[PDB]
DNA sequence: GGTCTAAACGTCGTATAGGAGCATTT
DNA sequence: CAAATGCTCCTATACGACGTTTAGAC
């Protein structure tokens, strides 16, 4: 069985909520109004989400261009909503979440039917993602956007999140440079990497110190990056081994597990060996 | 002076991110 | 009938993941 926590950071990381707002000339306001929950991946990660719909009881997989988990009725919804209460997110989108519970319970209660609930709801999906369309614009002018609680001061809650959260954004690559500086004439280096935009900063920086390694840099996007080999063999790698990436991406970490053996035994500075690696890495990631 | 590690710097293609909307059941 | 929700297709840009250069220890 998943972890919570687990599900949560994942979540944190790649899922989305969303309300749909359509034009429909059988209600009386005149649009249709509909709250969704939704995971993507690849085809290839699908064992992730039968994971959740496992985890939760709850949740409708499908696998088409891509695999995703869904949530659209009240009742799957209700089993969403309870979780993440439970489990709260982290990153900016726990700011999306709150926008969407509050219209998630107007939607409830039926209130939506009203012109008063519909205009309500609509100052929450403007803040909501990428806001109203232009066709909504024109349908809803003087539409003022809801405030967004800014969280700022939230702390890693779990481990397991750090699982989650990686599994689906972090990343796990062998880094080789051409420089003659080297008897190899390639420098090798293994890379623990998280991306965020610089909007969720402070939960980066925060991981710096949970993970107690690693440092922040600004290029816009920021990247947490790992490059110290005894940062690397003695920190990052007991935690994932302790806390588990999930997915395809537990393979790749295994090959990244391999290859940073070899280069604390110094065999990337052979030729050989470095054939040895590029064999490796050819074969991680995108490579597979 | 040489070799190396850490990390600063550079960069493009696509796996999503977010979305819209018709068809079916309740 | 209408309100809910099942079901599917769309578009593009923020990432991932790949590569070079530099600061500086030894
Ligand atoms: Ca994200
Ligand atoms: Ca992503
Ligand atoms: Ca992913």
């Amino acid at each position: 069985n998943i972890s919570p926590w687990t599900i949560t950071g994942f979540a944190d990381a790649e899922s989305s909520f969303m309300l749909t707002v359509s034009k429909d000339s059988k209600r009386n306001t005149g649009w249709s109004v509909r709250p969704r929950f939704r995971i993507g991946l690849h085809n290839k990660d699908v064992t992730i989400l039968k994971s959740i719909r496992e985890y939760l009881g709850a949740g409708i997989i499908t696998s088409d261009i891509d695999a995703r988990i869904r949530f659209e009725s009240l009742k799957e919804l209700e089993v969403v909503i309870n979780h993440f209460d439970k489990y709260p997110l982290i990153t900016q989108k726990r700011a999306d979440y709150l926008l969407f519970k509050k219209a998630f319970y107007l939607i409830k209660n039926k209130e939506h039917l009203t012109e008063e609930g519909l205009n309500q709801i609509l100052t929450l999906k403007a803040s909501l993602n990428l806001g109203l369309s232009e066709e909504l614009k024109e349908a809803f002018p003087n539409t003022i956007p809801a405030e967004r609680l800014l969280v700022t001061g939230q702390e890693i809650p779990d481990s397991n999140w750090v699982a989650g959260f990686t599994a689906a954004e972090g990343s796990f690559y062998i880094r080789i440079a051409k420089n003659s500086t080297l008897k190899t004439g390639y420098q090798v280096q293994s890379v623990f990497q998280i991306t965020q935009d610089t909007r969720d900063i402070e939960l980066m920086k925060n991981l710096i110190s949970y993970l107690n390694c690693g440092n922040i840099r600004i290029r816009t996007c920021v990247d947490l990056v790992v490059t110290n080999l005894n940062d690397i063999k003695e920190k990052i790698i007991p935690f994932f081994n302790k806390n588990h990436i999930i997915g395809v991406k537990l393979q790749d970490y295994r090959d990244w597990c391999k290859v940073v053996t070899l280069i604390d035994n110094k065999e990337h500075l052979t030729s050989e060996g470095l054939e040895k690696i590029q064999k490796i890495k050819e074969g991680m990631n995108r490579g597979r």
